């Protein structure tokens, strides 16, 4: 599992559950091609997006659909989505975790890249 | 000034200086049209991107060129750019400050929205 | 103004208003002596805590009373207060801005340190 | 394990390893009594601090020794330590995770409280 996503809710102090996540890969023509998607689990995690074989070097975009999350909780949020855009590099460690901490008017995202 | 950007560097404890910022607006055909651009000052602020008249309702993307910023400092960061996407002015005109706190493998962003 | 505090509310996208702030300084005997206190303005800023003369070298604790802030808004938060502890002025006088971004189960804080 | 700590490094994009963590409980006289301590693991985590039986309601302080962490990496940091002060409440979910994301001049901490 070379790419995982973890999403946390800073208002409730919980994992952010049932958040839609869409991953795209940047194509040669510089458009964003759908790559993988899913919804976060009860633990705020989304595993199984891709495989080592398919996750080649390139630029990827992870879009986290924060607006729908907040609206489902009855809260009015600022963003349309949270977006994380990065280059996958083979010279780095093998596993990418993209973590995001959500608030209605803010977020904070880090990458944890490990062997 | 209805849209302003503030960027801080969490490594050095300073304003993030000379950070390029490109703003796009979603057009009727659903693509991202270039809207305004600039770079942060010595105070990490970017003023004067647009005007009240031009900043109409829509969906805007503020791309903060964090990779270019880190590379110019000779460091290899993780993200390409921090993107902030939001609907603006859909309850009338507001003033928006988009703030970002940058580290090489992480960034934070928040919005401060005021009603003049 | 060598020590200033800025607090933002990540729930409402606004300055955090009327947030109490207590600053302590570690005394020679190792306890936390009260140093200055104030509350944030309508802009979420707190100026005038101290002076250049009084703000000598030392270890300072800035306690931001986030629980009191959230409770006054009728919400039940997780932390008691955000504490920011740092050595100041140990390479000569500097100006410090302590910024904090608050949510009920989370907060961020960064420092901006400038040399006049 | 009612209390866990997770520490991440926002400069390196990694877990923060071998970070000292000290937990205190606020005593009746309002002093801070040592309660539990340890160093984060290779995954940036510290488990086994306490037990359900010992972790009673009260105010706790988790001090993360960030200054030593940064200095060991050759980096000059701003803070003496990161401090997380909170009330443990039995009406809430059973497990507290205190997460912290470190930079030299900044940090960000959340609580994930789950069943
Ligand atoms: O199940 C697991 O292995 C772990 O899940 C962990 O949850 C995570 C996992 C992860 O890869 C990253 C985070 C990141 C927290 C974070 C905190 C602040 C911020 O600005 C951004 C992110 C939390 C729990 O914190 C830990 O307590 C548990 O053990
Ligand atoms: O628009 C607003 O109401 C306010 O936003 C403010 O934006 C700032 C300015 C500043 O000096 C620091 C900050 C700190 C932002 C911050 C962002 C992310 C984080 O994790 C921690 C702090 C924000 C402007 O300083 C103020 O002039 C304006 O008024």
């Amino acid at each position: 599992c070379p790419l995982m996503v973890k999403v946390l809710d800073a208002v409730r102090g919980s994992p952010a559950i049932n958040v839609a996540v869409h991953v795209f890969r940047k194509a040669a023509d510089d458009t964003w091609e759908p790559f993988a998607s899913g919804k976060t689990s009860e633990s705020g995690e989304l595993h199984g997006l891709t495989t080592e074989e398919e996750f080649v070097e390139g630029i990827y975009k992870v879009e986290i659909d924060t607006k729908s999350y907040w609206k489902a909780l009855g809260i009015s949020p600022f963003h349309e989505h949270a977006e994380v855009v990065f280059t996958a590099n083979d010279s780095g460690p093998r596993r990418y975790t993209i973590a995001a901490l959500l608030s209605p008017y803010s977020y904070s995202t880090t990458a944890v890249v490990t062997n």
